[PDB]
């Protein structure tokens, strides 16, 4: 059949959650910096021949908005953890937008993805081990990312929609 599934891409001001979604809606890399306040953004996608209507919340970084987050973490199904792979902070700041949703929804079971973005880079600080373990930690996928060469992409947000699939039953 036909099933929307609300999404919600968090984490550190400037991990990529703009330039991840506007990736898989858009087909294109922005390689400009435009701070994101709030955007919502949709794809119609065939999921284990499910047709998935992703309706998919771009939230902000910026710690100036961060009263908004109550709000779209009770509506959201389920949650896409972005961290940088060169950005240990936004690695360690996984912890407390975790700790957040999992309160705001009175569910430790939450459906939720760790994604590494930034995978075309070189110069990385947070290895594959470290953030594996994390996820394992969790007991939630791990999956590495790049906006840029779409690495990873289309895996992260198909994942977390079998995440809430999974979590419906
Ligand atoms: C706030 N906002 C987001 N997109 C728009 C554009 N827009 C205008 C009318 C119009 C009708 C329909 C939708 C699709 N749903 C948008 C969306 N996707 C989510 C995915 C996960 C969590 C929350 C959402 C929402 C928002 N819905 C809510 O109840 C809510 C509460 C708090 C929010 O901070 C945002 C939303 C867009 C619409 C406004
Ligand atoms: N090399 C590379 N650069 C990326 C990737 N994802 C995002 N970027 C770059 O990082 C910068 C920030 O990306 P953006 O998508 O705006 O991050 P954001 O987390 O939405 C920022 P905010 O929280 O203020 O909305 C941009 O210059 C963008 O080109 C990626 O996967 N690889
Ligand atoms: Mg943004």
């Amino acid at each position: 059949g036909m099933t929307e599934y609300k999404l919600v891409v968090v984490g550190a001001d400037g991990v990529g959650k703009s330039a991840l979604t506007i990736q898989l809606i858009q087909n294109h890399f922005v390689d400009e910096y435009d701070p994101t306040i709030e955007d919502s953004y949709r794809k119609q996608v065939v999921i284990d021949g499910e047709t998935c209507l992703l309706d998919i919340l771009d939230t902000a970084g910026q710690e100036e908005y961060s009263a908004m987050r109550d709000q779209y973490m009770r509506t959201g199904e389920g949650f896409l953890c972005v961290f940088a792979i060169n950005n240990t902070k936004s690695f360690e700041d996984i912890h407390h937008y975790r700790e957040q949703i999992k309160r705001v929804k009175d569910s430790e079971d939450v459906p939720m993805v760790l994604v590494g973005n930034k995978c075309d880079l070189p110069s990385r600080t947070v290895d594959t081990k470290q953030a594996q373990d994390l996820a394992r930690s969790y007991g939630i996928p791990f999956i590495e990312t790049s906006a840029k060469t779409r690495q990873g992409v289309d895996d992260a947000f198909y994942t977390l929609v079998r995440e809430i699939r999974k979590h419906k039953e």
